[PDB]
């Protein structure tokens, strides 16, 4: 009923590339003993500075100590007050707020003996279709390797992928051409993701040549520089396909809504500050009669589980989403990881109170790191 | 866990004028036996036709039968599917959806042994400031009577009122002048409500003369015809004070948000289809960095209790609200009515699971009526 302590433990999980992303596993304790778990991921993004976890624990406790975890609106306002939105995609304050708010959801749900799902409005479906990533080709040589990825993942159930483009357009068409002639309708590339790397006119040129390949194309993702609302709008009018963009702040989302700059709002709790903020963003999109899809993150099973519950509760998700964080790592820190089958992300067992994901202390100690330093 | 039946009982409560408004008391039953209660009010508004309750019960049951009350998002989508939004202030389908969604909230909360408050994000405050209505003067003769109302209500704790203006402007200034010289800063008229009766230019003229009296004025309410978004916008730029307007549909709200037509969104669950829809509207306003206030309704304690819980959960309500439905009637159908003290509406006891309001069967039978006919 009352928050009494907080634990912030940093962990580093080696990716299939050897590189290690650092995450923070959150534990919110209470006077009665129940504990809510959460995850602060994506700290491995610019700006090139690291946050002092000792100091962060202290500041977060000063805010949370003695509070009722059920006062989500009150607590989130206090979190936003201390960790302001900045219209920047990778604001570390967002990851921080996300871990806390998500842990509060887990805590409240456990207390009421219900799944986080039932705390988010229930189920509209039990799973959401996701896609597997094919990272941008810099050389036409990497094509073959990516073709194998499609081959391998298709066998594992992933028939839909998202292609990060923009660098070497010739290499992208070759890849698209190769995948079309080898798998045909067996595989779909639901999106061409520009990652804000091109100005809108340059993206328009690329879009015209890549869309010559419509392998179940659903949308064009991030085809303009960050916060270039007028650019997104122009591209939206010149592009037959839906334009999608990530939501990283309410001010940014408000600008896109007011300008009718995009077609699909790509939402991820980690980039907007948690489930509470993500729900607000999804509802603002719903009121504006706009579609939503869940975005990609570097989250492990704890953070991804939150997105699974969120996604299965929304009524305005009619397209393929991107949460595949667990696929980036071999290991994790839970007893049982989230389930992906036939290219779908499943919401955790509704009969299990809380997040439906449990931590494995041995794995936590195994991947533990002293800080979030680069 | 599963909805098994529905009860729709019409009641007519005589107002302090003798006129009787007809409401519908909703009861959603489940296989386990728990029951959720709700209220469908404001049926006494145009259009001049009445809904067949026998048929309505049947249709609503066909939708709800066998469903999990916790699937709020799913159920609300089905409700919206069958009772579409129409951009009309008094759409009866809205009152209908409101009674059902609110009863589902009561049901879910009772099941989890928590107050509806904790099902809405907790508490930001325990009460919200409201104002007492002073209905439009048609003659300068009614002034004296209204002065008594201010006198009487001020003694009862209501130091803030809302004035419905537009008809006889000379009578309005006289009233405003009389109240200022007799109570001074003791009383406040937080709003001049035009009720969509004047085109924006005519409202502008009235606003300029009435604002000569600033008795703690907070906003100008409904100063343009219904759905006149461009008019509201023009008035918003020419009026120093915040412009407020009711939200009756997401399409309407979306237009006002996109155009930045108003300053304050006046939300009432009954006019937008229930707590679930009202939360979405409040969040869309929050994302747009706009304020919200709760509007007036003809609701008894059951419906008003829902607004009390809602209002105490929001972080963007910094002005005086208008829910005073209970003040319109002498009687009601509950064991204990909602509490108003010092001009504040209090959220029901958080320790009481559900809505915090209980029906009184004897009173229900006492005010029962056969239909919603005019």
């Amino acid at each position: 009923m009352k928050i009494t302590d907080l634990e912030l433990h940093a962990v580093g999980i080696p990716r299939h590339t050897g590189f290690v992303n650092k995450h923070v596993i959150v534990k919110i304790h209470t006077d009665e003993g129940l504990t809510g778990i959460g995850e602060m991921s994506d700290f491995s993004h610019l700006p090139l500075y690291s946050v002092d976890l000792h100091d962060l624990k202290q500041g977060l406790l000063s805010i949370l100590l003695g509070q009722n975890p059920f006062d989500l609106m009150k607590i989130n306002k206090e979190l936003t007050d201390n960790f302001p939105e900045t219209m920047y995609y990778y604001e570390k304050g967002s990851f921080i707020r996300n871990g806390i708010d998500n842990a509060l959801h887990d805590l409240c749900a456990k207390y009421l003996d219900i799944s986080v799902s039932d705390f988010l409005g229930g189920r509209v479906k039990e799973k959401i279709k996701v896609c597997y990533p094919i990272f941008r080709h810099r050389f036409s040589e990497e094509v073959e390797s990516n073709l194998d990825v499609v081959r391998q993942k298709l066998e594992q159930g992933f028939d839909v992928f998202r292609l990060y483009v923009g660098k070497n357009l010739d290499a992208d068409e070759e890849f698209l051409s190769r995948v079309k002639e080898e798998f045909g309708s067996r595989v779909r590339i639901k999106s061409y993701d520009f990652s804000h790397l091109l100005n809108w006119k340059d993206a328009h040129r690329a879009i015209k040549r890549l869309t010559k390949y419509d392998l179940g194309l659903e949308m064009i993702e991030s085809p303009a520089p960050r916060n270039d609302f007028d650019g997104l709008y122009q591209l939206r009018l010149k592009t037959d396909y839906p334009i999608s963009e990530h939501v990283w702040s309410f001010k940014q989302q408000q600008e896109m809504i007011k300008k009718d700059a995009i077609d699909i709002f790509n939402i991820s709790p980690v980039f907007i500050g948690g489930l509470t903020s993500a729900k607000k963003a999804a509802y603002a999109a719903e009121v504006a009669s706009k579609d939503v899809v869940l975005g990609t993150t570097q989250e492990l099973s704890v953070g991804t589980a939150a997105m699974a519950h969120l996604g299965c509760s929304l009524t305005n998700i009619n397209h393929t989403s991107d949460p595949t964080g667990p696929e980036l790592y071999v290991g994790d820190v839970v007893k049982n990881r989230v389930t992906y089958k036939d290219g779908y992300l499943y919401a955790p067992d509704r009969s299990v109170k809380g997040l439906g994901i449990e931590l494995d202390e041995s794995l936590l100690a195994k991947y533990q790191v002293p800080d979030l330093s680069w």
